[PDB]
């Protein structure tokens, strides 16, 4: 490592640790900026030379933080958790926290091949035919999204489980162990017990199972209800109403988010959807301009303007030039107080106007916590960055605001039209809650071993059955390895924050439509030109992780704890008539006929 970025000679106490903490943010900006800088070069100009550089900057990363971690450890170990100043602490605590630089040389090179492995073989997955070859973005995405042939969806849904899970499964295997070894160093039992602990919280695992409890009745009322619709579409062969629902029907590879089916579900078909898609096109709206738009939203609420390295930086739209690139939506935070920026092949459509203000609601974030030391540039907890973005986007699709900007001539107030976008906002907010819950509890088991190898796909259907009330359209046994199928799990990012963050959202959205004097249903609600609302927000965002998250939340909502109370407050009119609609037709809630599955159709798979 370059001598000007380790760490020299510092005193063994809280004076010398506040030293030690200056020192360090000033050589971390340096490696955290070249780490952002050549990812963002990657990402927006994918080549082998400039994945080459970017693997580069993050073993220089890496250098950096064993450097320092074990410089800290070396001098305040035994005493960083007694400093009187609490900034202090939250950034030397982070400091001392090696990760997998405990490891052995030679094994700390493994976990980084894992990782790296592990990423490429669900990247490069794909499922074949009887003959050309199918990738999970956009051809098989599109099939469980648009497709209504139970055995079309049958051939993606197993395709692509057998594809991406079965190779993971000996590697993940690998991992676990060298994770868990290298946690242990840091004083954790397990790697879960490392990630629970971002939360600060002595009683988390409870804590979300008493708010699930709370959620579940909302989510079985939306379950019985789509089941119905399913029963109509496929036939009694294949649904049954009393068991649950293959998980393959849902508009989504891993049914968890029911959006895609909401044209089989529509209450009230006779009215008019809401897109204004087409009268943004004839307005001429190009991506710029929605970015500009949104950009307004926030100096609406006396929230900072987007600064010009933003606008010098960014990438707005797919590159004409043919440069291939990273098309899904991020936001960037460089780490040097000076640059950020979008990512994003914007569309005009009014979903993606949705994702502009959601995305720079990231970037707001990062311009009001910038000040901050570097370790505390991140929300209060794993959460609170996609509630932010998500609470934003409540406000945005409202009928209201579309109104206010242009969009829509005409709001109307038939309570029919307000079913039917609760109803839709319920098949991505309320079906997501399950599954947001019981990815991280199947790591959870996993890594302090309750899970072992011979138990994976076990334990993945136990949960998925007992949360999601879905089970697998085929048989599975322990050579599959369903969960490596989903993203976040062979890419090694923790899950519980987006169930957290669907939760935090609608505290928000109450606390900030309060503040904004709003009266009347939740979900129209529209915090657009509120000082009030902007004044809250910039409270929260400012804070960064320099505060524990259950303060800043109690400043915020008035409550030092996460509740589903806000969030069944925005649905009660759609969850009253999902229980109307569910007693008229006799349904049983959940799935007492837990062992089902259905059958194969006939002559599986020599199908169209
Ligand atoms: C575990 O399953 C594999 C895969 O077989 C598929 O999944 C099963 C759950 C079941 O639905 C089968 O009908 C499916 O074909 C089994 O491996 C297959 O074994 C059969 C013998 O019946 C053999 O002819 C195939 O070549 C095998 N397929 C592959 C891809 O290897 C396996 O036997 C099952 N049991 C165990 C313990 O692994
Ligand atoms: C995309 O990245 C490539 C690098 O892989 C860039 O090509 C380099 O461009 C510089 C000049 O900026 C040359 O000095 C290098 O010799 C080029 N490398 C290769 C391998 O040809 C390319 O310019 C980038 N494109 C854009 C639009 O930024
Ligand atoms: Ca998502
Ligand atoms: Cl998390
Ligand atoms: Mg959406
Ligand atoms: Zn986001």
């Amino acid at each position: 490592l370059d001598p000007g970025l380790q760490p020299g000679q510092f005193s063994a106490d809280e004076a010398g640790a506040q030293l030690f903490a200056q020192s360090y943010q000033s050589s971390a900006e340096q490696v955290l900026f070249q780490s952002v800088a050549a990812s963002w070069a990657h990402d927006t100009n994918i080549t082998a030379e400039n994945a080459r550089r970017q693997e580069e900057a993050a073993l220089l990363s890496q250098e950096f933080a064993e450097a320092w971690g074990q410089k800290a450890k070396e001098l305040y170990e035994p005493i960083w958790q007694q400093f009187t100043d609490p900034q202090l602490r939250r950034i030397i605590g982070a400091v001392r926290t090696l990760g997998s630089a405990n490891l052995p040389l030679a094994k700390r090179q493994q976990y980084n091949a894992l990782l790296s492995q592990m990423s490429r073989i669900y990247s490069t997955a794909k499922v074949c035919l009887p003959q050309t070859c199918w990738s999970l973005d956009p051809d098989l995405t599109n099939i469980l999204a648009s497709s209504r042939s139970y055995a079309m969806l049958l051939f993606a849904w197993e395709g692509w489980h057998n594809a991406a899970g079965i190779p993971l499964k000996p590697l993940y295997e690998d991992f676990t162990a060298l994770s868990n070894e290298a946690y242990k160093q840091d004083g954790f039992t397990d790697t879960g017990a490392y990630w629970r602990s971002w939360y600060n919280s002595p009683t988390f695992e409870d804590d979300l199972e008493h708010l699930y409890q709370q959620l579940e009745p909302l989510y079985l009322n939306l379950h019985a209800f789509v089941r119905r619709a399913l029963h109509r579409r496929y036939g009694d062969r294949y649904i049954n109403l009393r068991g649950p629902i293959p998980a393959h029907l849902l508009g989504d590879m891993w049914a968890q988010s029911w959006e895609n089916i909401y044209d089989m579900v529509v209450p009230f078909p006779d009215k008019p959807n809401l897109d204004v898609t087409s009268t943004m096109l004839q307005q001429g709206w190009q991506a710029t301009h929605m970015f500009r738009v949104a950009e307004e939203f926030f100096t609406s609420l006396e929230l900072s303007p987007m600064p010009p390295e933003f606008w010098e930086g960014s990438m707005l739209e797919k590159p004409a030039d043919g440069r291939e690139v990273v098309c899904h939506a991020s936001a960037w935070d460089f780490y040097n107080r000076k640059d950020f920026r979008i990512k994003q092949c914007t569309r005009v459509t009014m979903d993606q106007l949705s994702t502009v203000h959601h995305e720079m609601g990231h970037i707001q974030y990062y311009l009001q916590y910038k000040d901050l030391p570097v370790s505390l540039r991140r929300g209060a907890n794993p959460g609170f960055h996609e509630a932010i973005g998500d609470v934003l986007a409540l406000s945005v699709s409202t009928p209201e605001h579309l109104h206010k900007i242009g969009l829509l001539d005409r709001v109307t107030n038939d309570t029919e039209s307000d079913i039917n976008y609760l109803l839709k906002m319920a098949l991505e907010k309320i079906a997501f809650l399950p599954f947001g819950y019981l990815v991280d509890q199947w790591r959870w088991g996993v890594f302090s071993g309750r899970t072992p190898p011979s138990r994976y796909n076990f334990d993945w259907w136990y949960l998925r059955t007992k949360y999601q009330g879905i089970c697998p359209p085929v048989t599975r046994n322990e050579t599959h390895f369903d969960a490596g199928a989903k993203f976040h799990v062979p890419n090694v990012t923790p899950y519980i924050r987006y169930f957290v963050s669907f939760v935090l959202q609608f505290q928000f959205h109450e606390a900030l439509c309060k503040e904004a004097g709003y009266e009347g249903p939740l979900h129209q609600c529209d915090i657009y030109r509120s000082t009030k609302a902007g004044a809250k927000l910039r409270k929260v965002l400012r804070a960064g992780s320099s505060r524990p998250w259950q303060e800043v939340l109690k400043d915020m909502v008035g409550l030092d704890a996460l509740d589903a109370q806000p969030l069944l407050k925005y649905f009660q009119l759609v969850t009253q008539w999902l229980q109307e609609q569910n007693q008229q037709n006799g349904e049983v809630l959940g799935w007492p006929e837990y062992q089902w599955h259905p059958p194969l159709p006939d002559n599986y798979p020599e199908g169209i």
